[PDB]
DNA sequence: CCGACACCGCATCAGC
DNA sequence: GCTGATGCGT
DNA sequence: GTCGG
């Protein structure tokens, strides 16, 4: 963090541009720089410096020499006071709502917490789950508390069918001492990409974990992906835990190492490493790693059985996943 | 310039 | 109902 | 907002 203060603001600058004007693209424009700013290991002393490395343009080295300069950002300073931007900045804190039901709660008089309580009638599940562990949801999860967490869904999940594989990825993979969530990647050898021998399979897994108690929500459900709420069980006498949310991706099991990858993350190193695997002909999901034709159209996926496999194709040197936090 | 920017599952909608 | 676009978080 | 061709 030797140059926390720059990659905040930048930070700041991206929620901005994606909750109030909706520019997708500015978005993950400031979100790069913050990123390769991140990881750059010396106290950034001017904007020209930081120009230097890719993702930092003209605009953003002439925010950064202001910043350097006194402190702070005029333009910060002024969306804080615009009520309007304090307002969709605020609501897109819900889980469920996004920029537009943001704005368009904006547009109703609903701007505050105490407006959302008083009008649930006006949110769909996914947006009501999110109020009611609005604060919940914005604590960070100790890795300790991970630990445990991972305990009680290997041990449930094992006993549902002693076939099942699920692996705890996302930020713990990554060595994280502090989640913002639980992410779990499951497999059973009855569904690959070859076929489905077996129905419910994420679902007898959520019901499982729903009858000890570890699941207590669902903000949404499919076959392969579930998204929800999980509280660790506490002691006689000792104060609940907070809720915290749980993301289940079922993945074939012929690929695993796709989806390893991918669920390990980060996500912008993910967006990093899609990119590259662009520029060298070849493309990447949480699948497969086919080839490009000269259409553009994607290939056969190619043979994958190490996650160096999929590095080695890019001709990228391997990182294990604490060095893919960016 | 200026086109491209990673990729996709589930919820919800309009239009038929 | 089906299908495709769009929101949202992934 | 930034980049490569
Ligand atoms: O935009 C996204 C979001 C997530 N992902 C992948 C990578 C990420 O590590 C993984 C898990 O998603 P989370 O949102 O849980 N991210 P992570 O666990 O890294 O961070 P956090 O500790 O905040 O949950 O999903 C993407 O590829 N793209
Ligand atoms: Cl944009
Ligand atoms: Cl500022
Ligand atoms: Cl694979
Ligand atoms: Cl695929
Ligand atoms: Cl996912
Ligand atoms: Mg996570
Ligand atoms: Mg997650
Ligand atoms: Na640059
Ligand atoms: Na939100």
């Amino acid at each position: 963090t030797l140059n926390g203060g720059i990659t905040d603001m930048l930070t700041e600058l991206a929620n901005f541009e994606k909750n109030v004007s909706q520019a997708i693209h500015k978005y993950n424009a400031y979100r790069k720089a913050a990123s390769v700013i991140a990881k750059y290991p010396h106290k950034i002393k001017s904007g020209a410096e930081a120009k230097k490395l890719p993702g930092v343009g003209t605009k953003i080295a002439e925010k950064i020499d202001e910043f350097l300069a006194t402190g702070k950002l005029r333009k910060l300073e002024k969306i804080r006071q615009d009520d309007t931007s304090s307002s969709i900045n605020f609501l897109t804190r819900v889980s469920g709502i996004g920029p537009s039901a943001a704005r368009k709660f904006v547009d109703e008089g609903i701007k505050t917490l105490e407006d959302l309580r008083k009008n649930e009638d006006k949110l769909n599940h996914h947006q009501r789950i999110g109020l009611k562990y609005f604060g919940d949801f914005e604590k960070r999860i100790p890795r300790e508390e991970m630990l445990q967490m991972q305990d009680i869904v290997l041990n449930e999940v094992k006993k549902v069918d002693s076939e099942y594989i699920a692996t705890v990825c996302g930020s713990f993979r990554r060595g994280a001492e502090s989640s913002g969530d639980m992410d779990v990647l499951l497999t059973h050898p009855s569904f690959t990409s070859e076929s489905t021998k077996q129905p419910k399979l994420l679902h007898q897994v959520v019901e499982q974990l729903q009858k000890v108690h570890f699941i207590t929500d669902t903000l949404s459900k499919g076959e392969t992906k579930f998204m929800g709420v999980c509280q660790l069980p506490s002691k006689n006498d000792e104060k609940e835990y907070p809720h915290r949310r749980i993301d289940i991706r079922l993945i074939p099991k012929d690929q695993y190492y796709c989806g390893v990858l991918y669920f390990t993350g980060s996500d912008i190193f993910n967006k990093n490493m899609r990119a590259h695997a662009l520029e060298k002909g070849f493309t990447i999901n949480e699948y497969t790693i086919r080839p490009l034709g000269v259409t553009g159209v994607a290939g056969e996926p190619l043979p994958v059985d190490s996650e160096k496999d999929i590095f080695d194709y890019i001709q990228w040197k391997y990182r294990e996943p604490k060095d893919r936090s960016e």
